[PDB]
């Protein structure tokens, strides 16, 4: 069941979608990037290992470019002002079955579903109030 | 209106859905828990802070329990056999607009969407290859 | 093309086969793991290195679990009652051609072919008699 | 009945097979040797012992020669230019049944089956890629 | 689709072409080798890393052997009389777009094109004058 | 056989080609540049020497400007953000003949030929996957 394929990272209704495609598999770490320069591209990485005696840990990183007032192909500095970073670590005990892992995935999807407090706060440049 | 509202963490189609409701805002950490004992409850937390002069960081955590009944000293108690922990750290520059933040949210949603490589690998107890 | 793919480790006809899938490639050690619970999963690893100026060395390991349920204090977990461990080391001089390597592989396959003394002894809980 | 018999180590169709024959059983180590010159012969050994109170351990070794003629000072001798060495150790708990042992054997056979990653890598003078 | 595929390193017009095929990806270094013994094989390696915060560096290496047969202790072995080593280091800023990288590739191709000064000098065992 | 002449570094089908012409021969090091400012020009350098007792080494350097969003004739800073560097060293044993050197040149051309993994990865801002 090979799964290292391109996918739509940002869905805009079919027109203007952001697709990321495989770009590196060194050290077993899967990497996707969009069709941009490295400084302006969307980037996704994922790897999994045995973190402890009874846990496995998925390490997932996503980089998102700032698009407002962007100059496509230009040199934008400082780097920290134009990019957002997501560092996500999912720790799963070795006892969890496929059904348990499906439940965990559903939990993450519900956490980030549109209209829910966490995505609403992030999208509104706000905290919890 | 306040964004600190209850939401469906795990959507099973209307029956058996896991709902978490606001439970604490002490020390600046927003907390949600399911309607269970603290030993067996689902948990969601979220906080935001000025990580540096020009960046803001969201810290989001979710706990998924595997419930069980444990006999301790001849008495049965509701416990969790194990818990799966999700830890998310999201750093956003202060220069990001609302549209940029919406792009970040859509990126995360597309990352965790059903059928995509990372959720498929997590549900299948496997890495990316 | 790529040989870091999933393959059938145990061929139980057409139904009930044990398939292992790539999970990790850290430190140049390829690792395959079967699906469902990690505590009960099969494991295969392989790595190759230049052991001396004139020799290359393969290190191959396989773990076969006996699946069982553990119940301690009323809490049930999926575990391996015990595991069987295979450790293989194969040394091949740099002078060996592809034909020589194919001959070595055929030698190993004939070593483990059904009806031969060593697989018969292993399958019968017996030694050489 | 007896498993200390001659068997085909390398199956080159029907003509040119490499057969090894019993030669020695000293110190509980069974040894097979192919015919013609000992300096150029194939070698297979196998022994089993109680490694711990709960484990039995098989030690299996195979030597594959590269046949050549050595000429020193005008005197010609049949020698092995070099040898490939396989060392296998398999540990099986005393609790394993005959069915469990057959499963272990099938696991090894599937490990070395043609088209699988590890035999392909060995036969192609290659690692995992 | 994966870009880790075999390719013709030396094009002789269809007969006698030197082909290298993927052979290893351990430790993040992609390796290609020709269908020969390791002692006499052609070799290509390639790796990429974040050399600094704003630059990426490709490290590309090629080995061209001059094959021979050496008598060692009265036994003839396949060796390389000598090897020619090519070492390429290519540093690219993260701000470079795909078109910029295509310009880099075209520059290298034009640099090594038949009839040009540098390849003519290399083929003629001479410098530039 | 004088060979220090201008050549097409980047071929764009005859229109828009990038030509580099001789610009310096100090210290015996041949240098080519395009018709630009030194900060924005293509630059090629080449020299050869006896590197060791049994090896000669060609040292070849190429500088490529970032063209996307370029301001022709402008002051672009930092320098490291607008230029890519190739450092290529070819080591050839003193025993190699003209035919061997032609083979080495063919190897380099095949390495960098369009459609092959290394140029594809470089042009796609990607590694090996």
């Amino acid at each position: 069941a090979s799964n290292f394929t391109q996918f739509v990272l940002v869905d805009n209704g079919g027109t203007g979608d952001v697709t990321v495609a495989p770009s590196n598999f060194a050290n077993g770490v899967a990497e996707w990037i969009s069709s941009n320069s490295r400084s302006q591209a969307y980037k996704v990485t994922c790897s999994v290992r045995q973190s402890s005696a009874q846990n496995r840990k998925y390490t997932i990183k996503v980089e998102v470019p700032k698009v407002a007032t962007q100059t496509v192909g230009g040199v934008e500095l400082p780097v920290a002002a134009w990019r957002s970073y997501l560092n996500m670590e999912l720790t799963i005990p070795i006892f969890a079955t496929n059904s348990d892992c499906e439940l965990i995935v559903k939990a993450m999807q519900g956490l980030l579903k549109d209209g829910n407090p966490i995505p609403s706060a992030i999208a509104a440049n706000s905290g919890i109030y």
